[PDB]
């Protein structure tokens, strides 16, 4: 099968997600001790960049375009731009790696991939993507049921990535129900959630509904590239991180000022770390 298409994939959503999952992951390998990356919903592995026709694009032009290149790249971000650099040697973009080719790069020997996918052209690109790294495990099953079949790990160590269907309101609700069934399983796991900002207050009402959970320990991440509006598509997104690295939040507030000033070069929305639930 040829690789998956993407309008999408690339853009200033994706740029902050993996800045962040590849902080995480460098910082779960600071302990030599095995841990293991579980991806709810893995979606194709890798996304072939700028359409089926002749002119070049997609969001990827405001997103990855603006930073791979730059001479004065923070340092927290090279462990993910070099993944980036790998599925692009030519030096051109024209593909953008998923989270879990993210993952496959930057784990070590020892650690442990689950990758959950259901989308018929989807599931079979990432299979083949893995074919022969035995660290991984990829099933064709419901993202959110993983999180009471397979948790906790072996490892008692991990990286739980959520970047689910954000759809109709049920969908904003299966979010919060499924974290809580996976950290009542594995209370110590750190769980990164992905959000998209389209109507701010179906996110107020998720994040409400996440502090009723009784969970501590959450840090909100989020970057604007437009203000607040009813009348656009996403203006923003964010990282919900529960369990963050120590490290994490200083790290952020390092690279945000930088990467907001690339993705968003008017110095439009606004660039934020802060804490739903301290302690």
């Amino acid at each position: 099968l040829s690789y998956r298409h993407s309008f999408h994939a690339g853009n200033h959503a994706d740029v902050l997600k993996h800045t962040v999952q590849s902080l995480i992951i460098e910082s779960l390998k600071e302990k030599d001790k095995p841990f293991l990356y579980l991806d709810t919903h893995a979606g194709a592995g890798r996304y072939q960049l700028g359409s089926e026709h002749a002119e070049r694009t997609g969001e990827y032009l405001e997103g990855i375009a603006r930073i791979w290149q730059q001479d004065d790249l923070p340092a927290e971000l090279e462990a993910y731009i070099n993944v980036v650099k790998h599925f692009n040697r030519s030096g051109q973009l024209r593909y953008y790696p998923g989270s879990p080719l993210i993952a496959r790069l930057l784990l070590r020997e020892q650690d442990s991939l689950q990758l959950t996918e259901l989308h018929p052209s989807d599931y079979p690109l990432l299979r083949s993507e893995f074919q022969k790294d035995s660290r991984a495990r990829v099933e064709k099953a419901d993202g959110f049921q993983q999180l009471k079949a397979k948790l906790p790990p072996v490892s008692r160590r991990g990286l739980i990535l959520i970047d689910p269907p954000y759809e109709m309101k049920t969908d904003y609700q299966a979010v919060v129900s499924g974290i809580a069934e996976g950290y009542k399983r594995f209370a110590t796991g750190i769980y990164a959630l992905w959000y998209p900002v389209v109507l701010r207050q179906q996110i107020k009402r998720m994040i409400h509904d996440l502090e009723a959970t009784g969970i501590r320990k959450i840090l909100q991440i989020e970057l604007a590239v437009l203000p607040d509006s009813d009348r656009r598509g996403m203006t923003a997104s964010g990282m919900i991180v529960i369990n963050p690295p120590w490290k994490l939040e200083q790290q952020m507030n390092n690279v945000l000022p930088w990467l907001h000033s690339k993705l968003v070069p008017a110095g439009t929305g606004h660039a934020t770390v802060s804490w739903i639930v301290p302690e």
